């Protein structure tokens, strides 16, 4: 009686939420506790029954303020390093972020509080995931969007791994949501009926990661060179590097050529415009094709547009055998989706005198088209997303092509330092591979430069911060997923029937 009493204060059920909240930041990598995930949700879906509509909403606020307070603090990192600001304010935008991050899922308790007000089975099971799956996409689709940590990926190597081949990582976000719910609502009203079905909802997925909707090409397995350059972010955009990284990079791939077939850059490897470097990229390329190697390397490239202006994109490039370089080549890749900050800066009248946080060097991106056909070399085509990209998993499944042999990702993630960052963007890549069943190779600067296999397992990695070279053997796949065949309009038909369901019984 008085247990149960001090449970029902209200200023309990907010540090309760943020326990339970920070416990969440735990499923993800390098921590990887998949069980976390379900402890965490049980926490928001149980410590929101029975109270009023506004008091949950306080109280879902505060779970996500313990999870994004705790999950992504690591941008804390590169806002303190680089940002040339005060120490307050630079806590200040980290506690920002982490609030406005909090607000889905505050907006999220507070309308499931509103309409199903009763503890009910059909509040945790059928109005929860589908009005979670609105508030999750609405928080990953506002002001460009955030759709970080999401527990999906934390099943990445959990029993419900062989569910995202064929619905995507946004359905285990559902089924969890809902696996959770009901465990909540068996502990509350002590009753055995919602645990018996969320283990069987949860043990009912795991003979699925069993099934390969891939074949593997044998034929076509190459030796592939990764080089981790190591560039120190604080150095990598002054002029006075630039001689020095491109001795980094020529010097560790000339040994290769003629042994590894593909060689690949990070992300903005060669930093300088595309048209101040043909002399090297010319010399660099008849060098790869006489050996018979291709190599794609990001770079920067300004190119002049409609309006006699330029438009300077975050872009990939190709050289070598079956990629002859050439600047009016189509082989090559734009980054689409911008990091807000880092490469564009909202407001940039107001906010770019400000501090140089808000000047990052290479602030001023445009973005190229969202579908963009793939890159090609030797005979390989490669599906690209650049860094952030990565995470986007609708983008990358609609640029996917059947013929399509890997995914190719390559990123920079020197700014986030020795934190959790870089891992919890090297988990959400690797939902990627296992939705499509292509393997992918993921190049960074001093990032986590991996190959993952079509499953998602990891084939190759090198640690970070060194400065060398990843080569291995690496072998693409043919096959469709059903996850490739429709992207995620299935989820939004479940998504629909269950939240028009669950609107229906609440008008009574
Ligand atoms: C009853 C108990 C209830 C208590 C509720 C608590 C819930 C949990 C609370 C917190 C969980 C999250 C805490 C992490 C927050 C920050 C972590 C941290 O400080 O370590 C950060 C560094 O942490 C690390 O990254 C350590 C190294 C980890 C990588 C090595 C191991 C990788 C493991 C592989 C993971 C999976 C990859 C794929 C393999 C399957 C600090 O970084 P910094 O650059 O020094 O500066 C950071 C300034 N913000
Ligand atoms: C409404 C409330 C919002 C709060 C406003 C302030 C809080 C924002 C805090 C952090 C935002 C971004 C922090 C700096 C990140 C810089 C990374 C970056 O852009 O670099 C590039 C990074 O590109 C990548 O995709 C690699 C990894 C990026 C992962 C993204 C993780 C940070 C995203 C946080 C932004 C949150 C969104 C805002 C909410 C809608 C590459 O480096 P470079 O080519 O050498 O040069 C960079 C070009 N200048
Ligand atoms: C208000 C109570 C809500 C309870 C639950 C019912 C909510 C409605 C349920 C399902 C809406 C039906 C939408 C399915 C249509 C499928 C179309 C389609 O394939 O496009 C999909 C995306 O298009 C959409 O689904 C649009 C998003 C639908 C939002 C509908 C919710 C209304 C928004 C305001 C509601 C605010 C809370 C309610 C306040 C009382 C697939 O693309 P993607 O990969 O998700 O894009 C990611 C880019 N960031
Ligand atoms: C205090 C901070 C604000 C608190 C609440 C925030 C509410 C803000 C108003 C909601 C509308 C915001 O305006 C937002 O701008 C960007 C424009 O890039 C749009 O998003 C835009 O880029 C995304 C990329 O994912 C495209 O998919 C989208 O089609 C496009 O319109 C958002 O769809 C739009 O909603
Ligand atoms: C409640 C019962 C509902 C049963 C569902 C039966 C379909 C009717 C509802 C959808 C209407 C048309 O159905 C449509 O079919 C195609 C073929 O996969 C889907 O997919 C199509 O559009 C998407 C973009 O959204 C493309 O990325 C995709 O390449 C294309 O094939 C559509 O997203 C879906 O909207
Ligand atoms: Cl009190
Ligand atoms: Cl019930
Ligand atoms: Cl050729």
């Amino acid at each position: 009686m008085a247990f149960a009493s001090l449970i029902e204060r209200q200023r309990i059920r907010l540090l309760l939420a943020l326990l339970f909240g920070a416990c969440g930041t735990l499923a993800f990598s390098p921590y990887d506790v998949w069980p976390a995930a379900i402890i965490s949700l049980m926490g928001l879906q149980a410590l929101t029954f029975n109270r009023r509509p506004l008091q949950s909403a306080a109280i879902g606020f505060c779970w996500g303020f313990g999870l994004f307070g705790s999950g992504i603090n690591w941008v804390y990192v590169s806002i303190a390093t680089f940002g040339g600001m005060p120490g307050p304010v630079n806590i200040f935008l980290v506690v920002l972020l982490a609030a406005y991050l909090s607000l889905y899922t505050g907006l999220f308790a507070g309308v499931l509080s509103r309409l199903w007000p009763k503890t009910t089975w059909l509040r945790v099971a059928i109005a929860a995931p589908a009005l979670w799956q609105v508030t999750e996409f609405l928080r990953g689709w506002v002001l460009t969007g955030f759709p970080w940590l999401q527990f999906g990926y934390s099943q990445i190597d959990g029993p419900l791994k062989g569910l995202a081949p064929i619905m995507g990582v946004e359905a285990i976000n559902f089924l969890l949501m809902m696996v959770s719910g009901l465990l909540a609502l068996a502990l509350v009203k002590r009753n055995w009926r919602p645990l018996v079905v969320a283990v069987v909802l949860f043990a009912l997925p795991f003979p699925l990661r069993y099934i390969q909707w891939f074949t593997p090409q044998p034929e076509k397995t190459i030796q592939v060179s990764m080089v981790q350059g190591d560039i120190p972010q604080s150095l990598k955009w002054d002029e006075g590097q630039l001689l020095n990284t491109l001795k980094i990079y020529y010097n560790a791939t000339a040994p290769l050529m003629g042994k590894s077939s593909l060689i690949i850059w990070p992300e903005s490897a060669i930093t300088d415009l595309e048209i101040n470097q043909q002399p090297f990229l010319k010399a660099l390329d008849g060098e790869l094709r006489d050996k018979g190697s291709s190599l794609v390397t990001g770079i920067v490239d300004a190119r002049l547009n409609k309006q006699n202006r330029y438009d300077t994109y975050n872009t990939i490039i190709t050289l070598g055998k079956g990629a002859p370089y050439s600047y009016e080549s189509a082989d090559r890749y734009n980054k689409n989706h911008l990091v807000p900050f880092g490469e564009f800066v909202p407001l940039e009248s107001i906010l770019r005198p400000l501090a140089p946080f808000f000047d990052l060097p290479m602030s001023s991106f445009s973005r190229g088209p969202y579908i963009q056909p793939p890159l090609s070399a030797n005979g390989i085509e490669l599906t690209a997303a650049i860094a952030y990209e990565i995470i986007l998993g609708e983008q990358v499944r609609d640029n996917f092509r059947p013929d399509t042999d890997y995914l190719l990702t390559i990123s920079n993630d020197a700014w986030f330092g020795k934190s959790i960052g870089p891992w919890q963007h090297f988990q959400m890549a690797r939902m990627r591979a296992l939705e499509l069943a292509r393997p992918l190779l993921r190049s960074t600067n001093n990032g986590i430069t991996a190959v993952i296999g079509p499953q998602g397992e990891i084939q190759a990695m090198i640690p970070q911060f060194t400065r060398e070279v990843l080569t291995t053997n690496v072998t693409p796949t043919t096959g469709l997923t059903p996850y490739a065949r429709t992207g995620n309009w299935p989820l939004w038909v479940l998504t629909a029937l269950f939240g028009f369901a669950a609107v229906l019984m609440s008008l009574r």
